[PDB]
Parts: C-alpha cells; sequence; structure tokens
C-alpha cells in the first residue's frame, strides 16, 4: 500500500483525555501520550503529522516500528497500526493535518480528495 | 503476542447500522459485512467469535490474510488488524463473546480477566 513504510503509524485511543473531552484536550492527550516514547512534547509535535477527533479518535506519527510497539502498552491506546496514504498524489494520510503542533487547513480541492 | 496467528482478525467499523444504532443493528451489520467476503450469512456467524459495541465498534472473526484484505475495501470498514488474546489462559480475544449468532455471557470470574 502506498505510504505504508512502517515509519508512519496510526495510533487509536479510547477516551483521550477523559469523558466529553474537547478537541483541544484530545490533541494535548495525543501529544502527551506520544511524548512518553519519544522523550518530550516538543519532539512529539515534530513527529505527529495528523490528528483525528471524529470517525475515530487518534493520531498519525512518524516513528520507527520499535517505538510503535512501546505505545501498545500505554494506558489509553487501543490500536497501533501501520499508516498508508488516503491521497497518494499528495502524500496525505488523511484526518486533520497537523504540523508542528498546529492544525493546518487543506485547500478545498484537497479536502475533497480526502473525503470518504 | 499469544493468539496472534494471523488467522484471527479484529475489524473496526465506522458507525455500523447508522447513527444511534442498537446492538442488534450493529451485530446485523457485522454479519452482513463479513458475509460479503465469506460467502453467506450463516457462514459469517460461524466465523465471528466476538463483537464490540462500546469502546470501539467492530468484531473479531477467523479468516485468512487474503480475506482480511478484501474487508478493507468494503464500505463501513475502518481498520483491519490481526487480533490477539486479551486473556491468553482462556484463549479469549476479549469484547463480547459471540457464538452461533448469539452473544454469550462469560462467568463472572472470566469477565474480570477480560
Amino acid at each position: 500500500f502506498p505510504g505504508c513504510d512502517y515509519e508512519h503509524w496510526l495510533i487509536v485511543m479510547d477516551k483521550p483525555g477523559g469523558e466529553g473531552a474537547t478537541k483541544q484536550q484530545m490533541i494535548d492527550c495525543y501529544i502527551q501520550t506520544l511524548a512518553k516514547v519519544v522523550g518530550s512534547e516538543e519532539e512529539a509535535k515534530k513527529r505527529i503529522y495528523n490528528v483525528s477527533c471524529e470517525r475515530y479518535l487518534g493520531f498519525g506519527c512518524e516513528i520507527d516500528e520499535e517505538t510503535s510497539t512501546k505505545l501498545e502498552g500505554l494506558p489509553g491506546v487501543l490500536f497501533v497500526l501501520p499508516d498508508s496514504y488516503v491521497d497518494p498524489e499528495n502524500k496525505d494520510y488523511g484526518a486533520e493535518l497537523f504540523v508542528n503542533g498546529e492544525i493546518v487547513q487543506r485547500s478545498p480541492e484537497r479536502q475533497r480528495r480526502v473525503e470518504p
């Protein structure tokens, strides 16, 4: 599958962070969770390329396969699976684009390419 | 991981049976979805070993790797991952036990192990 290089991982979580959490609170939880295996929150922001707060709750990050297995044990983590492109022409793994800790909006044309 | 033999697959789905679907509508969706790659609904009931209607929406089934890749394409399917035991001593993949199209309750002690 294109984009599936086992260097990009989709991490699905149960209730980050807690019941009735805001988008902002889930994203902090995503960052804090990944931080526990990459050393710090700033390194975590560097590695996360997208975040999901609907359809499924989770995030995509650039980590090696060894690091991804260290995520499996962590509280709150449901699944850790190898990610692949939703839109190969733009190397887009889908969900909401997340770059350096910021949500980035796609152009309207690209958002249609990522539509299910 | 124990029980992870790539013959047991956890299929996670996006709102099975629609918004605010009942358990049965979710379960009906699991069966009908798996039926499209396994040949029939009666066969689908044979292959599903558990169902999940909370925490995540999906089901566990015994299928080969070739079949699981055919599930990825189907409408409604989010993730298809190789399943593994939650309670290895009882070869239990977790969630809600599903036998012959019916949800089966575990003994109270076994519930705690899961």
